[PDB]
């Protein structure tokens, strides 16, 4: 089983470069509209605790450098919403894929297509952690970068990068400028809140492991899903969401093993350990695979 | 510190679906040439033990159902270079990127687009193994699939994808036709020869681990270079030139930290194990990182 990210291309005929003064950072052009972090408007020393409504307020449409490759993008208009930018310029993309915008839950795994100077660099898969930061591998030019999910063709937009914490980890928000955690948009000490496991992509790494013939952990208990939460916190687990029961049904139907009957083989394995077995050949549980993420693979 | 691939949109332009008979799988489609695996030729029963030669000499263009999304192409030409087909098409790819063809050595990395029925469906990093399989995630109807490494939009492609090992590992070859490895495009079940880590890899990541704050793993110990070889050869790594250590100087250099310092940390990793311990969340030495990968992306 590996990461899979999505093919990438119908992102990378929507990525640009935004310039302010002399900081340049990424945008995404959908139709005819730009969007990128807010902090593109920010002087270095203006990042402590910008006054971002003030700063906006001293800036034009023709303060701003929109450009796809070298080829100027003229800007005809813009507007602040949350913690993006909203350029609005004078050419509809014609490589604008079918798309929406989605705000993710915890847990749930998208693409990443790295970015620098409008120029797309490489791609990955990230998954969000409980405490709302995500591992990524980001260095300095990178705002403006997207997360995505592709479903038939439809780009699902739902990460736009904007900042790195102190424990080297990530953190941003959707493409409606909110942040996915309590972060904000400034150059302050900011800490990661303690994590936590991501208890329903550990049970679709069980029903994975399950398909591919590896059961030994399979056992005869059974739990309530209340029981097994309580149970599942003192071990540094995320509770099970009736959403998350939900996601596991196609696993669960295909393999015939209840939901409930699974979060009982995990928690067996909370309380006395894996003693010196390996599932799917590794000694950790994985919490990156979403229940998707596992039929995506195997089908 | 992640497994990075890069941006697939030049490829995904190129990939179509070819059809003969009963059989589908992917082409690659460059100006006005689609190749493809030769076994698209075979009916259930060829596959057993195929005479290629003289089962293309019985096909006619017609035979051919080369599709480009909804768009037929017209085959007009074809020809057998080793173990791939190459169908003249009456049309020119507009999409074709400035691309080589390029056989890669053992060791080193390239990425993998995973597609289905001509349609992209994933990427992901692959490493060729020293015994010329590549640990890859392949279904049925996968063939076809390419990998491939671009460097300043010039794309060489290195790898099409051919078959699966009774192990679950991956077989193909390169754009020339021939495999890497001892393997035939024949239906049996065959074996590789036993595998070998990637040191020069190994070492390459363990520098990934310093410059991402790591260092638990480090050492006042040194090695000379054929000690640290003699170790390597007894736990099956493969052995370390000059060449790499030449290679590694740059990362050497970043951390302050010796080639043969590193080789003694590894030596000691390799005879104590790792206690239960993780280097950038792995409980295993990760050898599908080049020295080449680990620069571009901490730098
Ligand atoms: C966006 O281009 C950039 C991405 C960072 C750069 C290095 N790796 C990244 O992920 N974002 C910032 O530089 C961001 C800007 C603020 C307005 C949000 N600042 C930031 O990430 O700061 C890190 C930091 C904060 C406080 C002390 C020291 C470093
Ligand atoms: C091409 O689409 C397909 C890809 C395989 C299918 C499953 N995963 C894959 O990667 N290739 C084949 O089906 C290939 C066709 C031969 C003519 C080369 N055969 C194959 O992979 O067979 C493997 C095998 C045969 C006999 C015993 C055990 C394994």
């Amino acid at each position: 089983f590996r990461k899979m990210a999505f093919p990438s291309g119908k992102v990378e005929g929507c990525m640009v470069q935004v310039t302010c003064g002399t900081t340049t950072l990424n945008g995404l052009w959908l139709d005819d509209v730009v969007y990128c972090p807010r902090h593109v408007i920010c002087t270095s020393e203006d990042m402590l605790n910008p006054n971002y409504e003030d700063l906006l307020i001293r800036k034009s449409n023709h303060n701003f450098l929109v450009q796809a490759g070298n080829v100027q993008l003229r800007v005809i208009g813009h507007s602040m919403q949350n913690c993006v930018l909203k350029l609005r310029v004078d050419t509809a993309n014609p490589k604008t894929p079918k798309y929406k915008f989605v705000r993710i839950q915890p847990g749930q795994t998208f693409s990443v297509l790295a970015c620098y100077n409008g120029s797309p660099s490489g791609v990955y898969q990230c998954a969000m952690r409980p405490n709302f930061t995500i591992k990524g591998s980001f260095l300095n030019g990178s705002c403006g970068s997207v997360g995505f999910n592709i479903d038939y063709d439809c780009v699902s937009f739902c990460y736009m990068h904007h900042m790195e914490l102190p424990t080297g980890v990530h953190a941003g928000t959707d493409l409606e400028g909110n942040f996915y955690g309590p972060f904000v948009d400034r150059q302050t000490a900011q800490a990661a809140g303690t994590d936590t496991t991501i208890t329903v992509n550990v049970l679709a790494w069980l029903y994975a492991a399950v398909i591919n013939g590896d059961r030994w952990f399979l056992n005869r208990f059974t739990t309530t899903l209340n029981d097994f939460n309580l149970v599942a916190m003192k071990y540094n687990y995320e509770p099970l969401t009736q959403d998350h029961v939900d996601i596991l049904g196609p696993l669960s139907a295909q393999t015939g093993i209840a939901v409930l009957d699974m979060c009982a083989s995990l928690k067996e394995l909370l309380q006395n350990g894996m003693n010196g077995r390996t599932i799917l050949g590794s000694a950790l549980l994985e919490d990156e695979f979403t229940p998707f993420d596992v039929v995506r693979q195997c089908s």
